[PDB]
């Protein structure tokens, strides 16, 4: 059987340290899932798993899902857990909701996830049973993580912006084209936001007391010559760097959720499906060139699907960075023309990359997105780090 | 198309600040994982994912599924991930990994799960913007854990234990009878020991000194109610009549599980040997204080989509937390003696130990393997989760 | 036997708590002390025999402080060097020994000081280096744990300084209007003492990357009774009557102090300009959780050692730990409003600031040389002391 | 003015870092040391007038330890106590400060002493308090961060106080033979002390959970030169002609020195028995990776004020922080194989250990000690100090 995509939605996308610095993952999660089910308006135990995407999970909310289901004030009866692919994450929770419908073991399903980077933890594995010997190391999630992903065999140093150095290195990205793609992205976003069809995704956020629900990221003023005057941040490392804080996807709090389910009982509750999965796929590649990630993904799904490129009216590809981003489209062979059909309301270097959000939220607009434009498939695509790809083709319905 | 389980294997299991103390999570897996692709010799571009349970995650082995491919030397075309669900995650890693062979995505893949409890870290939530006016705690990742699974709404001071006690109190369990179950426990391990069936079951893991580990490091021969009843209750003073001791408890540990997910073609294909194949499974939610009756609903969950009744099953998995809990389901399942010689027959949580993570890889190696041993037809694996789930699954054998 | 006399004693500004000063450290701003006290004076840096330095908090960044402030200010490597701790009171205990260190013979002529940055005071743990398995492992704040470990395991102080701020508050009777009322009050002497241009005579102008600072950052022109009204005590939650707040408390702040301590021979010899001289000093212990009443007994024994009474006393500088800590002991004291004109006259602790390790040598800067501007005779500092003891000293001007 | 007189100067047994006294902290050591003298002079509690401690790693678990070990020691809450810190020469210093303020006239008796559990330092950040987002967050260990930060930032020596030991090593041609064979001569004395019995008057001994200890960890009677022989060399990575050993090197260690300073006149009238008077000392300041020479100029300063010569000491105590740092100090004294025969003849830092802020009050214990056993006149107490000090103390026989 079918499994389709109700009514996804986001949280807005704070800034690392920024407006939403107060509130957990759990309160984020929460906040769009009390607004997904009343939206829905579907009666909580007509959830059956709340799957949630979160890359950086500690024991403040163990197995997340049933933490947010729980403190969104669903029943005892609801069931959730806790699912880490990195930047895929959102996506993956989105798959397996997807397989967990199709299946029959499951009629709805709500897949998700939640990210408060803001918060991510400091941590240390030298102290239970002594540093006397070896030292105390207190680690910083965000960057260990982004170094440790690829295993021992396979460290990154200088982490997901090294990878994004690499591409730019092998594809000869100029700092041009980088920072030419960065304004382009604030522009989409900043056009989404006025035409008022950001209001259609996301859920507002009360925070101690105000309400918010606009992005915290997106510039309006921003411009190529501006973001000339940025140093690359491994600047010292590389005289040819060219990424920067300006043409890279930064740091950022926020949650997604959707329902999953199917046509029989979307229609039994009033639900509008917006599209069906068609296909997916996964890939590995090397953890330095994971940028890259998207390609053998996006060629597994689409061959799943029986389609090309081509027949993919509207596309996202997250943009963990701008030469990434680029990478991934040299690949794809792209014209001027392509990019007007892919992340056509913003990407991560724009609106944020709140990771284990960051898949829903790509299905939120790419969903919609396909409604509006009466269009019929949509990809959706992110590279991975640690080395890996993950795609999904969805179908309006 | 059928998803079928070849050569579940796991690491011995070593005790909490034990003998695989020096070893990490990524160390525990890799071990178990080589030991997989050794025995079923299968070429390492044929794994498609790497799907593990694993409940302390840290970032250093982020998505832990990649990083144990990576440093088992898989090609770095592998994928591999990372899942939570507390004590049913090594059961979810499989569940998911039958749902996307069965679905025609893929013919091979990994499933299992590991987990050090001996390095799982402290953590702070106070460094990153200065304890100036706040101080800065520093929690344990096993401590604080037992308390938040239920959320700010259910609360649990005592965490998984407190519910254990509850449940001895709801359902008039002794002291007595919890002991003689551990009892029961320790030597169904010690005999499954010396008749050398762990020997299938367990990928050896060898020790800087450099030594071989093959055996597990909780079982004790010399386990009698008598030794038992001088144990202090944990939650004695807060509570006259509390049961539950570490003698009947299940502790802290340190292991890996591994586990191929594949089609009965591909395995053909590949000269595997298919053990059991997945019928149905079931989760259900229930009281974060009472969680210890999960694998009540979730067992007639999975044994509703089966179409099969508790009669039906021959050999039952239950991870025992701890003995009132257990009892507690046993109770609820209506259970006699003779259901007990059906149920965790090389022991459980209690002897074994609960590395939570690779816990439902340990099962599921049991579970396979002893229902091949008997000729046996159907198998139930179920498990009480923190924070108030249980996850439940039929297998039959092949 | 001589005398010991005190020449040019002077100090860095006083930086907020996170504020000015916070990027330098408490070798940074002694440095700065140190080099102006020689620049000004002109004394030969092998003259100074000893550099002996209270200081509060501290760590391996600065061993034996005394010694690391002379070496990084230039000084030679000859001068030795030293850190002494006795809490709020470690920087008169500074000048106290350097005092019994000359009038003994064994040195002519040493500098005395303090130093404190408590913007950067350490967080630290004594869990980690055998592992916090058994244990947990704890991350405390030096500023805060101090405060409640200073009495020892059978005098513990759960609120640290405050609550003993708000036992002084229940026990002597004291209003918040008053308490509000001294501290407006100190401001304004402070803001005074400032626009009059008095402030700059003790200050050593401090470079910060790249400008130069030379204005105390903590007082407040703008302080008024009702503005105070409106802040909640610390302690609120668990004292419906709690009244110190950080309005009526004195600062946690970053500064260091220096003097020459030297004989009047010596000084002469040297042809330096002596502005005071050491009649007498006492020390005692008080209830910890009243330590704020230690310069109460500490006096007393400085006066009676001196033939003197608080009627003989011209000026005194009693550091503002706490105005209700300030109030009880001049209540113990007996004081006018007219007594206030000759305490604390250009400030103290709550508006200048309380940089702990250096407050000591601005209390005796300020003392020394307003003892010359009025031509008075005698002069006192006192300090109240965590962990329960006081500190006094009667200067008298040469 | 008045003599100042050392009564009773006791030690607890020194035990290993890591070693007996793990598990105590430097309070509990302070404690069991200062009730041991006060229960061997029977002196009633409110006698004494300050407890002056060297202590070199504080923080703020026992804050102004003096006063903390004063409190949990039982002493009134009248008590004053401080800290005081000079690294190596730290129990000297509280000894010639207690001194001071009793032959000042100011005080009748106060307790000095040192105390260090080095087992016990704490781990620390300056990385915690206004966050660590852009700098990351480092957490130091105590000790080892203390090795290269005493001489600040323009005297830098990496190795610390070792590389010192290898330049004075260097510089005076010292062979690892003659280094070697101090240290079986410094482990001899020690053991030969210990059969004769004459420690047991120095020593209070130590109550440790699941036991009484009274005899110190770290002396051998098995030590030879042949043994020491096989020892590698701290630093031979970096030279290649490195003699330094871990078996001619003093240790890290935990231990409480206390005495008692008074009068004779109150001792009298107290029934102590005072064993010297401090004629004279001197301080000093050398280069920083110079730093073990400090003990040559220090003890020409304190031999000069007693207008004595080294010829007129019959004791000398030497701390020996490392052998080659030793026999330097003894080339410049101009020793000769009878001068060692007179020098450390308990034993010294290498075969008792090194507890920082209590070898200044052993070494008094054995000097007082020995001087009244051998009829004698006048000892040096002498240390070298980390950072580049020296610090010595000329004591006669009462
Ligand atoms: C983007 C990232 C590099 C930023 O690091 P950062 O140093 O915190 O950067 P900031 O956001 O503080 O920006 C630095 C400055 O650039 C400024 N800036 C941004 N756009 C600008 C423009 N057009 N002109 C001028 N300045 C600009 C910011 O305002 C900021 O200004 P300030 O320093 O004056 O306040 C980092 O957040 C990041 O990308 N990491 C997460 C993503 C990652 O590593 N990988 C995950 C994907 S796999
Ligand atoms: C009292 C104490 C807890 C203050 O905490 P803090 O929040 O870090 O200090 P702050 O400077 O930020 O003051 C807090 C607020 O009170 C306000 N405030 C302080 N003094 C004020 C004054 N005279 N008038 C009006 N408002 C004042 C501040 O503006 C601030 O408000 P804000 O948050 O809106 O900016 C801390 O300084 C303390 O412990 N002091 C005692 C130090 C001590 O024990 N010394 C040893 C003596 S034994």
């Amino acid at each position: 059987r079918d499994a389709v995509i109700c009514e996804p939605v986001r949280t807005p996308i704070g800034r690392y340290g920024g407006m939403f610095r107060s509130l957990t993952a759990v309160d984020l999660g929460v906040t769009a899932l009390k607004g997904l089910l009343e939206r829905t308006g579907i009666a909580a135990d007509q959830v059956e798993d709340v799957i949630l995407g979160h890359c950086y999970p500690n024991s403040e909310a163990p197995a997340i899902g049933r933490v947010v289901a729980l403190d969104a004030g669903l029943p005892i009866t609801v069931p959730g857990m806790q699912v880490d692919r990195r930047c895929g994450s959102g996506l993956q929770a989105v798959i397996q909701a997807c397989l967990q419908v199709r299946s029959g073991d499951h009629d709805l399903v709500v897949a998700g996830g939640a990210e408060s980077m803001s918060n991510v933890a400091f941590y240390s594995t030298d102290m239970r049973w002594g540093g006397a010997r070896t030292g105390v190391q207190i680690h910083d999630g965000l960057a260990r993580g982004r170094t440790t992903a690829g295993g021992k065999f396979h460290p990154v140093p200088g982490g997901m912006l090294e990878t994004a150095e690499n591409l730019r290195r092998e594809y000869h990205i100029s700092r041009t084209e980088q920072d030419e793609l960065a304004v382009r992205s604030h522009q989409r976003a900043v056009a989404a936001q006025s035409e008022g069809v950001l209001a259609e995704e996301i859920i507002p956020v009360p925070v101690r007391e105000e309400t918010i629900s606009v992005d915290e990221h997106p510039r309006a003023d921003t411009t190529v010559e501006a973001l000339a005057k940025l140093k690359p941040v491994l600047l010292k490392q590389d005289p040819e760097a060219t990424v920067t804080a300006g043409n890279s996807s930064g740091q950022n709090d926020a949650a997604s959720m959707c329902i999953v389910t199917t046509p029989e009982k979307a229609a039994e509750l009033g639900l509008k499906p917006l599209v069906r999965l068609v296909s997916w796929g996964s890939a590995g590649v090397a953890p330095d060139l994971m940028g890259i990630g998207p390609v053998p993904a996006t060629e597994v799904a689409l061959a799943k699907a029986g389609l090309t490129l081509a027949d993919i009216d509207l596309i996202e590809l997250n943009e963990a960075f701008a030469a990434q981003a680029l990478a991934v489209m040299r690949e794809w062979k792209f014209g001027e023309a392509d990019h007007e059909r892919t992340n056509v309301r913003g990407s991560g270097i724009s609106l944020g990359h709140p990771v284990g959000a960051t898949g829903g939220r790509m299905l939120a607009t790419l969903a919609r997105e396909l409604h509006r434009r009466e269009a019929r498939y949509g990809l959706e695509t992110m590279c991975i780090g640690g080395g890996q790809g993950l795609a999904a083709v969805f179908e309006r319905v």
